[PDB]
């Protein structure tokens, strides 16, 4: 409900760049084609939080979010991955 | 196809659709530009086949939540009847 | 000059759907992606005519334009691709 | 590399370009997500690699019209720097 709210706004809004300029997400509304549709990869917890923080391929790192949000955003992408708002 | 069922069928496409057909999808006769999905206008679509993606989901695409049941028969008559043109 | 000035908001503007939308051509600073880099098909005046007016594959044949704008847009199209504004 | 000269050629990169680099490409460090050219942070070019592609223009990329030399060695610095993190 309000995790959710959170991961979306930092999908969205937060990140620097943001998720959503490089990355397909439907829940987010999000058709950013640098990197794989994460609708498709549907990518657990784990796979996020570790991608986020320690960059991977051409993917930065973080710099700028709390480790705490990026759990959310974490927690976001894995449970709305392939499904549209509510 | 009656003018009024055309212009549900665009609204549907563009705007009541969650996401929108048109963040995703190309389709001439609505000015959609969408890319991640595949262009309509080359598909061309039958209805049967719309109204399935669209109830069902399809690979990556969502399943609809939104769109009630005649919304997701509209959209789907609206898009075969104009995909191409 | 002023026959460049009219294709380039024939291609950015007037078209419907707009030329830039589905094409790239740096001149109008156009990164259209739906269907071939017009930067890198370098097509002459009769090509585009030709495909505006009839159509080409899910490309839609014109509606709207006049025959004159279909003209300079063809004639603009084919002057600057490969090249970015003056 | 001074926060003034990376102040220089993020300007270039993203607005003083034309057209804009940021448009057709992606760099993290400039928050660009162009996706017509190719991924920087996947290629990282060094400094010459880019000067050549931006005065010359390569393939579909237009050569540069608007900006000076200094400009030119500034982005080329700037994006060669920064390509991969
Ligand atoms: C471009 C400037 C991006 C930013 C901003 C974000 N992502 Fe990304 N991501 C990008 C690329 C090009 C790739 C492919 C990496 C490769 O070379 O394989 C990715 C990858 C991911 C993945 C999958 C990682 C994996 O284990 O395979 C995920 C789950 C992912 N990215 C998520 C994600 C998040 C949450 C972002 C906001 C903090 C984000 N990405 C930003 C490109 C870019
Ligand atoms: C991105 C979030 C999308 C939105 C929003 C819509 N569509 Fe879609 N669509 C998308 C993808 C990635 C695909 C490819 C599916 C695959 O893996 O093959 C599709 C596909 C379709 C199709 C073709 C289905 C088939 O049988 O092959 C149709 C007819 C279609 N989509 C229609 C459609 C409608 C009506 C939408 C709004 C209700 C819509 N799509 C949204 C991506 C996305
Ligand atoms: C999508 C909704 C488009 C619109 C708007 C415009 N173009 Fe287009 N164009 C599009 C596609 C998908 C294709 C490929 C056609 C194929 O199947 O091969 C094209 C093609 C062209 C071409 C090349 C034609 C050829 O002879 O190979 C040109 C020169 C071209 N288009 C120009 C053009 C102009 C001037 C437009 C505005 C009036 C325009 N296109 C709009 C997709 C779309
Ligand atoms: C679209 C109109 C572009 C703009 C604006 C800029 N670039 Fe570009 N770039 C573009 C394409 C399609 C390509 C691929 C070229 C090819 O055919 O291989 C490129 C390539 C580059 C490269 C790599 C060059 C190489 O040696 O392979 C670099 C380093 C590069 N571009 C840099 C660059 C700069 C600095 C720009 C602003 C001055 C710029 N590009 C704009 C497309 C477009």
């Amino acid at each position: 409900e309000d995790k959710l709210a959170l991961g979306r706004e930092i999908f969205l809004e937060r990140s620097e760049p943001q998720c959503a300029l490089c990355h397909t997400l439907a829940d987010a509304e999000a058709v950013g084609e640098v990197g794989p549709n994460l609708d498709e990869l549907k990518p657990d917890a784990e796979r996020v939080n570790t991608a986020v923080t320690n960059g991977i391929g051409p993917m930065p790192a973080n710099e700028i979010l709390t480790d705490e949000e990026i759990e959310a955003v974490a927690l976001y992408v894995s449970t709305v991955a392939g499904k549209a708002k509510n």
